[PDB]
C-alpha cells in the first residue's frame, strides 16, 4: 500500500493527510495506507516512502548538511518530494524557507525551482488538469525541479492540504477561494495527479 | 443606519456581524453601520436595536427576571430576535439553553417554537427563498415564535454566522455544507431577509 512519508520540519491541519489516502483509495486502484508515516530526514528508513510531503506556514531552518544530502540523495535515486504552502498568501516565511532548503539540496548550476509547463505530463496523469488549485487559487502556476524530464519536486503555495482539512464532524472544514466546492474537487485531483505521476 | 443589537450570553467568528452588515449595503437601499452594538437585556438602551442576535455554540443560563422580562417587552412591543447556532450539530448545550430561555420568555400557554411555515414571508421578504441555510443545511425549517402571525423570533440551527466568518487574509473562511458557494449565497440573503423582515 502507498504511503505518504510526512517531512516534519518546523500538522496544520490535523488528518488532512489521512483524507488525502482515503481520496486515493476511492478515486483509484492503488490502496493507500490511512496513516502517514512520520519522517525526518536522518531517519534510516527515509527511502521506504518515496513520497515525501512538506507542509507548513511558517519559517524552518536549514536542515543539516547529512540530512540535505539525505534528501538530495531520496530525490535524485527516483523519490519524490511534494511541498504544500499553508500560509495564506504567497512568498511568505514558508516560501523563503522553502527556497533556502532546495537551494541547499541542489546548488547551482544544478536546475533549481522553475515554473511547471502546462503541458507536463503530471496535469495529466490521472485526472486532465490545467492548474494547481488548492484551497487558494492565488499561484496561476506549479513550481517544481526537473531532472531529465522528471518532476523530482513539486511546490504548491495554494494550499492542498487545506481543501482536505475537516471538523469536529466529519465535513470539509475551510472554504476554497475563489471558486468553492468546483475548486475543492480540482484539488483533490491535483494531489491525486502528483500521487500517480509520482508512483507510476 | 439599521444597526445590529448583539445579545451577549455567556464571538464566534469575529466580524462576521460586521460583514452581515457590509452584504446588507450592498445588497438593499438601507444603511447599515459597520458595527454592531454589544448588548445585554439589562441595558437601559436595548430598545434602540428592535434587531436582536443572539449567536452561540454551548450552554448559556437563563438570564435573571427582569432581563427576561426586558426581553419579553422588546418583542411583544416590535423588536425582533434572530437566534442562530454555531454549534455545528443539532440539539446541542446551546439548542437546549435557548429553548430554556424561551420557556421563561413566553411561559405557556403563550405561543413557544414551533417551525414556520415555508409560506411565511419571511422568506420572500427581500430575497425569493425556501428554507433557512447557512453554513450548515442540517435542519430543513426555521423554528419561531409567532404573534398574530408576525415572526418575532427566528432560531436558526444552521450557523448562518458561520457563512460570513472572514480569515486573516480577508476571504471567506469555513466551507458551506454540502452545497457549497451557492449554499452559502443562499444563507446571506436569508440572513437579509430576516432583517428586512424585521425593519418593514
Amino acid at each position: 500500500a502507498f504511503r505518504f512519508g510526512q517531512l516534519a520540519l518546523g500538522d496544520i491541519y490535523p488528518q488532512a493527510l489521512s483524507r488525502m489516502s482515503r481520496e486515493i483509495d476511492k478515486r483509484t486502484s492503488i490502496e493507500a495506507a490511512r496513516e502517514p508515516a512520520a519522517v525526518t530526514l536522518s531517519s534510516p528508513t527515509l527511502h521506504e516512502t518515496p513520497f515525501l510531503y512538506l507542509a507548513g506556514d511558517r519559517e524552518f531552518a536549514i536542515p543539516p548538511e547529512p540530512e540535505v544530502e539525505a534528501l538530495r540523495r531520496h530525490l535524485t535515486f527516483g523519490g519524490f518530494l511534494l511541498i504544500d504552502s499553508a500560509e495564506g498568501a504567497l512568498g511568505g516565511a514558508f516560501d523563503r524557507s522553502v527556497r533556502r532548503l532546495l537551494q541547499a539540496v541542489f546548488p547551482a548550476p544544478a536546475p533549481g525551482l522553475e515554473i511547471v509547463s502546462g503541458e507536463h505530463v503530471v496535469f495529466k496523469s490521472f485526472y486532465l488538469l490545467e492548474r494547481p488549485l488548492g484551497r487558494l487559487a492565488l499561484s496561476p502556476v506549479m513550481e517544481g525541479i526537473l531532472r531529465d524530464g522528471r518532476l523530482m519536486v513539486a511546490y504548491v503555495q495554494n494550499d492542498l492540504g487545506g481543501a482536505f482539512a475537516r471538523d469536529d464532524f466529519g465535513n470539509f472544514q475551510l472554504a476554497c477561494v475563489p471558486d468553492g466546492e468546483r475548486q475543492r474537487e480540482l484539488a483533490f485531483r491535483m494531489l491525486v495527479n502528483l500521487v500517480m505521476y509520482a508512483l507510476c
